[PDB]
Formats: C-alpha cells, structure tokens, sequence
C-alpha cells in the first residue's frame, strides 16, 4: 500500500538502465555463434536446465546456514508457463538467481591473448564442445530465439531485466515494473518461425526426454486467458 504519509528517509535511487551495442571483438564471436548452426535443439535443455537445477543447488546450500529460512523446503521446484499468442516459454526457478553487482560484473567475455583464445583457437583446432573447460557457461539464449529476456532478483537485492536478441544490441534496465520475490525468470521470446518448441505435443515430448536430469518438481501450467481480451502489462497475484 503505498502510504504517502510520509514514508520513511531514503535515497531517491538511481535508474540502472545502461544499453550497450556490439563490441567490434565480441561482436566477431558472437556473430560466428549464429554462423554456426545449431541443428541440435536437445543441448538447449541439457545445459540450460543444468544452470537451472545449479541455481537451486546453490541456494539449498546457502540456506544450511539456517534451514529456518526455506520453512520446509518449497522453494525447489520448475514451473513452466508456456505463452501461445506471445510465443513466450516462461520457465522460473525459485532459486538464488544474480545479484546486481554480480550481474554487470561477470558481464563479459575473454578477448585478451591468455594463451588460448577462441579466435586463434578457432585455427588451431579447437571445438564448440571446448567452452566448458575453456571459459564462459552460460552466455545467454540466442542460440535458436528472436530474443533472451531474463529477469532476476535475489531477495535482498534489486530486480533486473536483462534482454539481448542475438547481440546486436542489447539493454539492461533495472525494475521491471512487475515484482519479482526471488529466482529467476527466463522467458525465450520464439519467432513465428520456431514453432518447433511451442506445440503441445512436441513440448511434451521433447521436455520429457531431458527432464529426467530434473529431480525437482516439474510443473507445466496451462494458463488459460480468463480476461479474453489483454493489451496491458498488468498482472495479478
């Protein structure tokens, strides 16, 4: 309820909303990353629903400080919320998610000569396969997506809402409007062209062959539009 009965004394803070365009190295990577077709789409669940079950790891670890803190666990579970107008594969984890710092820090690749470079690697005989060992886990989701939006928020910290559409250009402004409690919501914006990973019978199939590296619970909602007709960004709890 927002009281403006005199609040309390606080900072008027600042928007973190910084936009950056490609970066003439990376920008030589990256584009090599869409020159390289990926055929494959069931690496994307394999990595990616990796990082997702780590994220929840790493707050199941977190919380052995104080059990009291998760009450009685709850918080370790996948939920999936599949847009079929928006073409939009919500998947939101209850985990620990990025901090701010975190986030604009870790923001990066490595483009100075330490030995191994990929560019020079590329020439020497390196592989795609050589990222897990050689640097970088998770860059984002461009691999086969029109564009990458996650919005992040660890509970003590701000909300975030990083987007990238294959490098090009990219944003990272924080507070998105809508609250966020903790985790992290990674919503796949998909063309209208890769409808191979929106109908039904294909996300059951496909989701069903790599969530079996998934020991948490996996919920796929079907969210129905009761309202009919929506054209706002305005949520409900």
């Amino acid at each position: 309820m927002p009281e403006e009965t005199q609040t309390q004394d606080q900072p008027m803070e600042e928007e973190e909303v910084e936009t950056f365009a490609f970066q003439a190295e990376i920008a030589q990577l990256m584009s090599l990353i869409i020159n390289t077709f990926y055929s494959n789409k069931e690496i994307f669940l394999r990595e990616l629903i990796s990082n997702s079950s780590d994220a929840l790891d790493k707050i199941r670890y977190e919380s052995l400080t104080d059990p009291s803190k998760l009450d009685s666990g709850k918080e370790l579970h996948i939920n999936l919320i599949p847009n079929k107008q928006d073409r939009t594969l919500t998947i939101v984890d209850t985990g620990i998610g990025m901090t701010k710092a975190d986030l604009i820090n870790n923001l990066g690749t490595i483009a100075k000569s330490g030995e191994k470079a990929f560019m020079e690697a590329l020439q020497a005989g390196a592989d795609i396969s050589m990222i897990g060992q050689f640097g970088v886990g998770f860059y984002s989701a461009y691999l086969v997506a029109e564009k990458v939006t996650v919005i992040t928020k660890h509970n003590d910290d701000e909300q975030y809402a990083w987007e990238s559409s294959a490098g090009g250009s990219f944003t990272v402004r924080t507070d998105t409007g809508e609250p966020m409690g903790r985790g992290t919501k990674v919503i796949l914006h998909l063309k209208e062209d890769q409808t191979e990973y929106l109908e039904e019978r294909r996300i059951k199939e496909i989701v069903k062959k790599h969530s079996q590296f998934i020991g948490y619970p996996i919920t796929l909602f079907v969210e129905k539009e009761r309202d009919k007709e929506v054209s706002d960004d305005e949520a409900e709890e």
